[PDB]
């Protein structure tokens, strides 16, 4: 079996820039990419797609109309296609058990209904957004019982890897290609006929074939694993603080160590984004659905680790203004959960000014990218009276009693200090919490500013 | 300044392969390493090195009576030395406070007191060996309490990163060499004179210099971050059980994101040894006298999973076996806690043979490597001479045996006649491969009739 | 250095008097007391003072316009000033960390900031309100962070000890005057020009000089030591009742050993005011900051023993009504904290009556001092329907099921309670929560009550 027509069921930033690749590397393969919103549909058929990715407007635009379509007609692309990927977001729960935790299949279930109800002969349905383990359990089921004569549906799971911003280099070049399938003979041909596909640019090398739930659970394993580097190195830092060691000079150290390596070991405020703690979190609910409670604790103390990073950042803040800051005008620079991208999802700066905002202060808040509706939105259910958003750092800190640097934006490490200073109230404090200021410290104290920052000693 | 004569107190593991190295590094710096034990200086200066480490014999007898030396008298090679390395065990403490967690100065304040009486001059005293957080305060409070005039001892920490049986390929290409010393302008030329030394073979792009907190704690770190990545797959590997996951799977996806990183994800019966267990406690000791239970709490996760990891692993047996084997003879192959080693300390081997000697089992133990007397005393606090026996071949330790375990990942337990082991044993015969050896095998395992049991995969 | 120039910044209480009384015993210092409040100062510059002390108003006019003075000119009395007295109001936080606990500093600092922008030359700054412990080390970082040349202000620790009612009598004779400094030869010479301010009329053995700590400390301490004494006492009152002991025969026995002493061994439904859980509370928080959970626990219990004594009493109370005073009148006699004041703050009797209300009590409150709106406002759609304000005790007392003696009014031992029983609902109850109502049980009993009361089975 060959698989010539592509079926995405969701054009998201997991399923198009996907399918792009695909119908790029695959000249031959015909990629239909459908979804829901017909304004999502159109700006995929538009001069701009409805997600900013470098080279994606690039490889859309090379293969548009010849072999990568968008369209709404989901009922005929699942019929003529050979391969379904389900791409629909799976968001956490709201309420009921495992809500804030536990992933809703909802979607994946209204897709996997849908696929069946659309399909004739033999298909291969494969999940690309992040599941919750066993989750292929729960459409094959679905698939079981709404069967047909004749009707062949293979499930295969093929989680994701991309990152935000750097999606097209992730697929065009990624550390692995993650395939699960069946131990079954029928389930291995679907397996190999995926790995075909991603042959055409992927070394087979890289291609790692597993069983379903293997491929399932490494995916949110591999965050998890991600995301506990970046506690550990944070739990490291709260011990600086207190011996008068530098995390800096800690981590570098650690990550010489070939066997740990230097990646993911920044001591910073604290993780963020929608897939570290969402993953950690998943991880937490399926170990205590499946009685394992020593696991479960074990993997929450990356959660609580990472919570207590951010409430100890801003305890220090308030201790260090004579623990009232109740009118008190605070900076906040940077409001993204990293630098470079407007994304806030999880961003620890959200909860540093909640908590600042908790005792009453006034923050003025400025970040290079992240629009003022979105700071509005994320610390609103107080916001009107205590929230004020600048256009520019200066403005922000002009009467402020301390400047917080909650994302590691480069322009920030080159702000005129020197005239922040002078406007601001006296004693002065910078809270850097993103180790942005290092080898600044010097310069800052002359001035006459008391620097405080993550994993060194004041 | 220049180092020209070096000494080292303590010629044990640490301070006799690292000086040999500097002796053989270094042609023109004197390196003379002392002991108490005259057994120790006397097998140092005989055809018989009192330790075994590759490549050691060579470095030695290579420089042993041109620049190395090793002797009895500490008084006179501390007075003449430029560079002391302090490099006396410290073990954990048995009693009092933060006992069987913190670490007991009582050697390196010993060795602290004797430098300062039998020091003039300018000298650097350099903690080799690993040492609590804040250690290298205490030795300079004794310096500053015994000083005496134009007496000028600066304190560096110099942590050693060098494993067992590959002693001498570490400290000849190390990944790093950690020097700790006092941001003042005196620590500064202390560091880079230590640094001068390591320069000789070491790229000054390897030598990081930090100040001594970091230093002392990096070591710590270090190996807390890796027992953390054996307890993380350890928790994947419950869930692999739980879920239909394969552990060996999931850990090669992992490994394969550039930045986890592909070592240290082996899945196992627990991680041992004389290094993780002890550094993870005495980590989450410092964070709870620094009033930061939070994070002793973060670590503390560590050991407790790798307790968990042994626990679940011997319930899994015990549960095997009908949840009795009062009486059952069952084989356990493999007592070292990792294979090619003699050493069984903190080897999971002890645990689950303990967890199942609680139930009244006759342990057949066979480990090719490990001697008969370190079995006992480990398994030793009556219990061991009713329950244990010693076998000399896994096939003695089989035959009747319930099950066979495997807690060592030895490569002849890969190359062993099952057949013939699932002969004599008896019915139904269970294997628990503790180590993840026998994949690939458990098909025909399975076609010979062993009810085959694994870490981190669902029972078929 | 000689003080010759004093500004009180707060016209307070606190800041009031205690002015007063240095500008009384002092005529030489010239004595200016500022605040925000308009209406304040007019009033001290009124025949009608804003705040009623025995003995102040004399004591004012006596001096106003010779050598006291009011003024909201804040910049130019502080400026003139010799020394500083930072008097503002530090009260409980509301939100945040240590909310209900916690001292919020915002008004000391205000206080400090103002005076830092208008002081030049050498002035001496002095905290005379009740402020946590290392307060003083935030007034000296301001001070020090905005520093001007020639500048040196000295920050001294001077708590008040006065109370309310008495706090003429007691600014005059003080069992103390604690005045705390840097141990630092500058801090001393601070220190010796404010004692001899004090020794015009406090005898130089009873001024006590400590370091800045310390003096912010004891003042914590001292209302902690003494509300540990009340606590003691009525947890010994609960086991009296359990075995047959009488907690007055008790404290009697136990005040009589002089190490001991006889004063605050007074069982009651519990001890309130503004400073008693305040000072306590504070204290656990500071515990708590500082990584000491041992002592932090100790000292909860002193506020735990007062909760658990109100909550027993208000317990017993619907434990003798059949676990049941819906829609049942029950009077309350005495709303104040204590008796002869106004004061509601803290008053157990606020917590006795919220109890009773959440049994859907209908509550008839009498309190000869406390006004009416008082009342309403400690309660506040439950107020409306459940409590009434009575005119008289007769008219709270009649048609009752129960009458709860919250506070110890003198009035409340002569009232006719014959007169009371007949129209009260029967059985008729007497919870007398503060045992004034002792050599009349056998009469109460005789009438037809069943009397109860605290420390007595």
């Amino acid at each position: 079996f060959e698989i010539k027509k592509i079926c995405c069921i969701g054009a998201g930033y997991v399923g198009g820039p996907t399918c792009s690749v695909i119908a790029h590397m695959c000249p031959e393969i015909r990629v239909t990419v459908v979804d829901v919103n017909e304004s999502r549909i159109n700006a995929w058929n538009s001069p701009t797609l409805p997600i900013y990715e470098p080279g994606l407007k690039e490889v859309v635009e090379s293969c548009r109309g010849k072999n990568l379509f968008f369209s709404t007609n989901i009922d005929d692309a699942i019929k003529e296609a050979d391969l379904v990927f389900i791409s629909v977001n799976t968001p956490t729960k709201t309420y009921g058990m495992g809500k804030g935790r536990a992933a809703d299949l909802k979607y994946i279930e209204a897709c996997a209904r849908r696929i069946v109800q659309n399909s004739n002969g033999y298909k291969i349905v494969t999940e690309k957004s992040t599941v919750p383990v066993r989750a292929a359990e729960s459409i094959r089921r679905i698939f079981d019982a709404n069967t047909k004569p004749n009707l062949n549906l293979q499930v295969l799971s093929n989680p994701e890897f991309l990152a935000e911003g750097t999606a097209i280099k992730d697929l065009k070049n990624p550390d692995r290609v993650l395939i699960g399938g069946d131990e079954t003979p029928e389930g291995q041909r679907a397996v190999q006929a995926l790995c075909a596909v991603y042959e055409h640019w992927v070394p087979r090398e890289k291609i790692l074939t597993t069983n379903t739930w293997s491929s399932e659970l490494s995916k949110l394993a591999a965050n998890a694993f991600l995301a506990q580097r970046i506690s550990s190195i944070n739990s490291i830092s709260a011990l600086c603080e207190a011996t008068g060691a530098d995390v800096e000079e800690v981590a570098t150290a650690i990550g010489m160590d070939q066997r740990i390596g230097n990646k993911f070991l920044k001591a910073s405020v604290g993780f963020g984004g929608s897939c570290f703690q969402k993953d950690v979190l998943n991880l937490v609910y399926l170990c205590e659905a499946l009685n394992l409670p020593e696991v479960a604790r074990y993997w929450q103390q990356v959660i609580d680790m990472n919570d207590y990073q951010r409430r100890r950042f801003a305890s220090r803040i308030i201790d260090s203004l004579f623990n009232t800051v109740t009118d008190k005008k605070i900076a906040i620079l940077g409001f993204a959960f990293k630098k470079d991208t407007g994304d806030t999802r999880e961003s620890s700066s959200i909860y540093i000014s909640k908590y600042l905002m908790d005792e009453g202060a006034h923050l003025h808040i400025y970040d290079p990218k992240v629009p003022r509706e979105q700071i509005v939105v994320d610390l609103s259910h107080q916001v009107s009276r205590l929230v004020t958003i600048s256009k520019d750092p200066y403005e922000a800190c002009d009467g402020a009693h301390a400047v917080v640097i909650c994302t590691e934006w480069d322009m920030f490490k080159e702000l005129d200090y020197e005239r922040i200073h002078k406007k601001m109230l006296k004693p002065a404090f910078i809270f850097d919490g993103r180790r942005v200021l290092d080898g600044l410290h010097n310069e800052l104290q002359t001035i006459g500013f008391q620097i405080e920052t993550i994993g060194k000693k004041v």
